[PDB]
């Protein structure tokens, strides 16, 4: 205590599920511990789609129910929260590192390092060789008079580089194996190698939780974090927590070009935020050994990032859909109906039932869909303008024996006093099973097609009710021929 974690993407492209898990895992850990969840935009390197992506990231976080405590809109005591608005801070902090002799200006060309390696017998493949450490003030001034644009490098300590990862356990880099690293470009502008730990340090981050594709960076940042305390910019080093990389369909990383990495594809299909949050949570974590179905409140009580496994998680759409279905099934019918109706509408797929008739239809669909979008195909027969008898269904059901069936059905239905599913059922059973003596599945099949256009449909008798006497009869009579 008090825990401060951070979600700090670059604004490029739609938020991917791997990145959103990181978001989720920090939000849960903050919320678990009584801590603070900091939202920092890493937009020093602005690309064209950057506002498109910024807007996309906040929408992801706001759809899924993940507020931030400090960041965009809300502010905080440690701002600004856009890296692009902190250029002054980096330059100052670079000034102090330099003055302290924690960092130094380097002038070496890669050809010059290469030749030194060559001269040494060493392989050039090795990185920077720390040469520029010992430059004379004469050598420095000379370079500047030549027009050489130095970059700023951090002086690494000379001992073993290690930390105890919260997920991976102890990780060690050999002493002297990681070269003094660039903090700026030739232009003078700070790199991620400076801005990331500088901001973590200054925003007082206590725990870093991030994809393990960043792991290598960590001994540089610990080295930087250590200088920052010496210079008085910080007083603590954060703990690191490297989260398992999410796998695709081959044992490679889940691709950005692969549709299932895209958060909004899931949303577009009709994932509800509850289903996707439960899923994403299981990407490197279990809540218990006896179950994997939980809401967000149960997640927050239970989540500690030390139980995250270093074993790679594979994305399982079947598992995802399965969780979404149970979450759909878990909503109270009022909430679900308003979610179903809005999904459909805002997709141009408005079902032409009134508020009460739709409510009935939605109650039938709650247990028959894996996603919200599944409804369109099940329900669109309620729309006169979407009605189409499917070629296969009319060929199989609406032939020779279809005639007596539709004839008998039409006969039975015309005397149904109150048009209600029980009485429709009671009439249709008496005329078709009892009367014509066929198996229910063969008695009701062509009736299904006449009313719905297809061979798979919501409960048939409820469907006939919602459709009204008039349209049922109308559809059945036209179906004969």
């Amino acid at each position: 205590e008090t825990v401060r974690v951070r979600f700090c993407p670059s604004p490029t492209g739609t938020p991917h599920v791997g990145l959103v898990r990181t978001a989720l895992f920090n939000w849960a850990y903050a919320r678990h511990t009584g801590g603070t969840f900091v939202f920092r935009i890493e937009d020093t390197d602005a690309q064209r789609d950057s506002e498109e992506s910024y807007l996309a990231l906040l929408d992801a976080l706001r759809w899924l129910g993940l507020d931030w405590d400090e960041g965009p809109e809300v502010g905080g005591p440690y701002g600004p929260y856009r890296q692009s608005q902190r250029a002054e801070i980096y330059r100052d902090v670079l000034a102090r590192l330099l003055a302290a002799g924690e960092a130094y200006h380097a002038f070496s060309t890669p050809e010059e390092v290469e030749a030194r390696h060559v001269a040494a017998g060493r392989n050039p493949k090795l990185g920077y060789d720390n040469f520029d450490r010992h430059l004379t003030d004469a050598q420095r001034a000379a370079y500047l008079a030549e027009g050489r644009q130095p970059v700023v490098r951090l002086r690494m300590p000379d001992d073993d580089l290690a930390w105890n990862d919260l997920v991976r356990g102890p990780v060690t880099f050999a002493a002297g194996s990681v070269p003094d690293f660039a903090l700026t470009r030739a232009s003078g502008d700070p790199l991620y190698t400076l801005v990331n730990p500088c901001d973590d340090a200054l925003m007082k981050i206590t725990h870093v939780l991030r994809g393990e594709d960043l792991l290598p960076s960590t001994p540089r940042q610990l080295a930087l974090h250590q200088a920052l305390i010496r210079i008085g910019v910080a007083e603590r080093i954060p703990k690191f927590a490297h989260l398992p990389t999410v796998l695709g369909e081959g044992t490679k990383k889940l691709s950005k070009r692969d549709p299932q990495s895209n958060l909004f594809a899931h949303r577009d299909r009709g994932f509800i935020p509850e289903g996707l949050l439960n899923y994403l949570a299981l990407l490197g974590w279990s809540i218990a050994d006896d179950h994997d179905l939980f809401g967000l409140d149960e997640m927050v009580a239970a989540f500690d990032v030390a139980d995250v496994n270093s074993s790679p998680a594979r994305f399982d759409q079947k598992k995802a859909d399965a969780l979404n279905a149970e979450h759909i099934r878990m909503l109270d019918v009022g909430d679900f109906t308003v979610r179903l109706r809005d999904h459909l509408d805002t997709h141009g797929h408005h079902i032409a039932l009134d508020e009460a008739a739709f409510a009935a239809a939605a109650e039938l669909m709650q247990t028959r869909i894996v996603v919200l979008g599944d409804a369109w195909e099940l329900l669109k027969f309620f729309n006169d303008d979407q009605y189409v008898i499917d070629p296969k269904a009319a060929a199989k059901e609406l032939g020779p024996d279809g005639a007596a069936v539709l004839d008998a059905a039409l006969a039975a239905l015309t005397s149904v006093t109150d048009w209600t599913a029980p009485l429709i059922e009671a009439a249709l059973k008496d005329a078709l099973i009892e009367g014509l003596a066929l198996k229910p599945r063969k008695a009701f099949s062509p009736i299904r097609v006449a009313a719905t256009g297809t061979t798979v449909s919501p409960p048939l008798f409820e469907s006939l009710e919602l459709l009204g006497r008039d349209r049922s009869m109308q559809r059945l009579r036209a179906a004969r021929q």
